[PDB]
């Protein structure tokens, strides 16, 4: 009965989505000329990446100014029109919180490097906003995120003569939470949006806030506390919105973002975990990594949900499987050296399934068939492919295509002048890959996914009904239940690439009718033992209901 | 034994496939340069429609000239250095022998009209080269063919005076086959291109060559006498060259056109009976119509070989169906009204199947499973659309889609200067298909056709074998074997839009295991009565062995 609880997300970056101005950048309105494709696509809630002002060293994850909008994407009269338009046509908004880190470009840290005694004598209040060491030999047990880039976590900043904590890049110093007054300015900069309506934030990097000796830095206790207090406010002070939290864990510690009826923190997490093995399970043929992540899961609070997802604006990343997984998941999705970026690959989901549409179609039912509300990569409902020659995690952020005329109709400056080269190779160049010729194509895969969600839609066990998988005996042969309010629905996906056969154990429904959700038609009652065989082509999936 | 029972045909119009020049009309030069493309699509042979001089009133099926090029396509060398070309890959290329009419323009008619006898009172001996009538009413019990076009199947000739008879375009004077000087000529035709090295004909509506009073005025036998007689000559002088025949009638009219051991015709006839069933089944989500026509079908000679195809030059024809079956297919392909003529559905097969790959593979699937050698329509193994806007069935002629080049890469002359016009609309279109873009896709129905066909390859009871439908028990599932040397394949097809579960009667085959064609991969064994549960996805095609 939450909003966000039968919501679907959808994720795109107001830089890449619609140029407006012709100036090769996208911008709010040309975000806002399209939310009639978004609302008529099955959106119900806009994520939209940091909008903030940044110098773009790592695309506006870099926040230098908190309550302004980035000039690129125009101006706050813009967002706030937006806002209203979004808003008309029935769909929640979500903005990007980068709490763990700003631009060293902010104000603030343009303030901290002067020290923590100003020329005058007084104190400088924006020294310990950021995080420093005398000689950077604190936190030793720590990853580095960055593992194409940084050598250390610890930078050395010229002026101020001492060094800073930064989890990501040094142009992105971390902010010091142990400072009273940092946690209320996250809190100002989350009111600012949160008055002008925006209906909840996607939480960025929240595990790395705290760091403490002789940990890795990471889930730490105080950093969970933090982040109970801004549910503890946003629960008192806006009634109704969300908050997304990115938690990039192994599941144990993944839930605990979620923590308590008593205490609670996010509203949602997205389920990083399974994703990856989606993608393992389609080459080993062997689903049996979905069911046993999955099973490491624990339940979540009645207000918790999962945000399941297939890919995103960051690279497909291996950083929570087993070292074996990894060297797997690299040796069949990253034949080039070019595709690997930090312990991950940075290709775009088309690409990743040899562009074929049995798998793009299988592991989008599995996204719409798993526990939770799934949000969509821009684009990738049409079809995109990537650019790897843009540095860094940026050819899967290459501008919509929108049309075969220029720069696919994402703008009308020259490809070479947008933001981002639009793709024109011949498998996915807008003029084969483009929102036009598959709203006249009956069967395109924008059709499809416009189909498959009004089908999720018309099934609430797809949201919030509980999961039991169920044994089928061929591990390429992935089937689960998801019962709920009156009906039980059956999920089976082959996972091969040929025919496989399968007995499944339906010993708990003995004497229903198993019917097709697509028009309705019938398979065998269930009788005797319960054992169903099914035969399934290469790479099917049936969505059934169990009639009784 | 016969290299037409292994061949697959490749049906493609020289006019509209490859331009050399830049004149904007495909040529032979063009062509030649095409032929590692269909080497490597799985083709080994050509079938050409009319290369001959013409007014191109029917696109060169009025024929001006039986023994030259039509300058549209290049000269006789360019033909030799085809040929030479074509066979040097192991290719065989048979071309359109036109029997049963001429051109008006042709120098025998323009002879004929000159009437019985000359001014100068010497006897025209080539006024009976045609079918001539004093008022017209002569066999008045057939059908006009060309039914939304033509009033009657004789005209007025203003010159000679009198009536002459056509089964097809006024533009069209039938032949007189009771005159045997033409016989002798069509034979003396025919010689010209075999003493080249052409491979053989597709001879081009043969059941209508001899009219006789107070008949239907086909199938006659007088028409499979002259049959016989071509037959012969082929056979005695040059062995081994191919004769194909558009016979389109009932099944039990249709194998007369093989003509016994003793004494034969053919030795291949287009599958036309099956033909619209399979359209017609797939909508109907029942495959009963194919099971009843095939029995229909009686078993051919041991030279013969079927001939099954999809779509043609020509419009998808209902004239030999049923009137509730044409006004089922009508109402469920034709939702246009220009969209049908002559008793027929002008549309290529993508616009029919409305552009899903599904569909398009399940009928693929089924081209090649069932018994006989496969032809593939040119652009159809890319899905083609049709461009209505061009008169008489040329919508289905556009030209061939190399890449999104300037006409398509058809030819250097804009599209607005080709033939006919190649296709741009947003789904269609070369921006989006064409030959190059799907050579890079890795899941492009170009790759998926090449690799069908080389899977057809690897078992040669698809060929050579026998078919035997199985039970199903769902009339959605088609199930038959194909059995030759020592194997057994079982190809089972689900013709519906969503899944369904069939029983397949497979007592023949207790204790042996069904096994993947594609991929080796074993399916359980069979036990019992032998009645094999099985369940099917959407439009999908399971292609297995049944092992020793
Ligand atoms: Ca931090
Ligand atoms: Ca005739
Ligand atoms: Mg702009
Ligand atoms: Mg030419």
């Amino acid at each position: 009965p939450e909003w966000y609880k039968s919501a679907v997300f959808y994720e795109l970056s107001v830089r890449t989505f619609q140029d407006g101005n012709g100036d090769g950048k996208g911008d709010f309105p040309g975000l806002t000329s399209r939310l009639d494709y978004l609302k008529n696509l099955g959106v119900d809630c806009l994520w939209l990446l940091p909008w903030f002002p940044s110098p773009l060293r790592d695309d506006g994850y870099d926040v230098a100014d908190y309550r302004g909008i980035h000039p690129d994407l125009g101006t706050l009269d813009d967002f706030k029109v937006f806002l209203r338009e979004a808003h008309a046509r029935g769909l929640w908004v979500i903005g990007d919180l980068v709490t763990n880190h700003t631009s060293s470009d902010h104000p603030w840290f343009q303030a901290a490097r002067r020290g923590p005694t100003l020329p005058d004598g007084s104190p400088n209040e924006y020294h310990d906003y950021y995080v420093w060491s005398d000689e950077g030999k604190e936190y030793a047990d720590t990853r580095i995120i960055f593992t194409d880039t940084e050598v250390s976590n610890w930078t050395l900043d010229e002026q101020a003569g001492k060094y800073y904590w930064h989890r990501f890049f040094a142009s992105q110093p971390d902010l010091n939470y142990d400072n009273p007054k940092v946690v209320e300015e996250l809190h100002g900069a989350a009111r600012f949006w949160l008055d002008l309506g925006l209906d909840g934030f996607r939480v960025d990097a929240v595990p790395y806030l705290i760091e403490r000796e002789g940990t890795s830095c990471e889930n730490l206790p105080e950093t969970h506390e933090i982040l109970k207090g801004f549910r503890a406010m946003v629960d008192r002070e806006y009634p109704g919105r969300l908050l997304l939290a990115e938690a990039h864990q192994w599941p144990e510690e993944v839930v605990e973002y979620f923590g308590t009826e008593a205490e609670p923190e996010f509203h949602m997490c997205f389920n990083f975990p399974v994703m990856p093995r989606l993608y393992m399970s389609l080459k080993r043929e062997d689903t049996s990594s979905i069911r046993e992540i999955m099973g490491r899961l624990p339940k979540i609070p009645s207000f918790g949900q999962w945000c399941i997802f297939l890919r995103n604006h960051d690279e497909l990343t291996l950083e929570m499987v087993t070292d074996d997984e990894r060297a797997f998941m690299y040796a069949a999705y990253a034949p080039d050296a070019r595709m690997k970026i930090n312990v991950g690959i940075r290709r775009r989901l088309a690409p990743l399934l040899d562009n074929d549409r049995r798998r793009i179609e299988l592991l989008n039912t599995v996204l719409l068939a798993l526990p939770g509300s799934p949000v969509l990569y821009y684009g990738d409902e049409i079809g995109m492919g990537d650019d790897l020659g843009l540095p860094d995690r940026n050819g899967v952020r290459t501008p919509m295509q929108w049309n075969a005329g220029t720069s696919g109709g994402f703008s009308t400056a020259q490809p070479s002048d947008c933001f981002f080269p639009p793709i024109q190779d011949p498998v996915y160049g807008f003029g084969r890959v483009n929102v036009q010729s598959q709203l006249q194509d009956p069967s395109s895969l924008l059709k499809w996914t416009a189909r498959q969600l009004e089908l999720r839609r018309a099934h609430p066990a797809f949201a919030h009904g509980d999961l039991t998988f169920i044994e089928t005996g061929n591990p390429a042969i992935l089937a689960f239940t998801r019962q709920y309010d009156g009906e039980t629905l059956l999920i089976v996906s082959n996972f091969a690439g040929n025919a496989q056969a399968g007995l499944l154990d339906l010993a708990p429904f003995v004497g229903r009718a198993p019917v097709t959700l697509s028009g309705a038609s019938p398979l065998p009652v269930v009788t005797g033992n319960g054992q169903y065989p099914v035969v399934m082509g290469k790479y099917d999936y049936y969505w059934l209901r169990l009639n009784s």
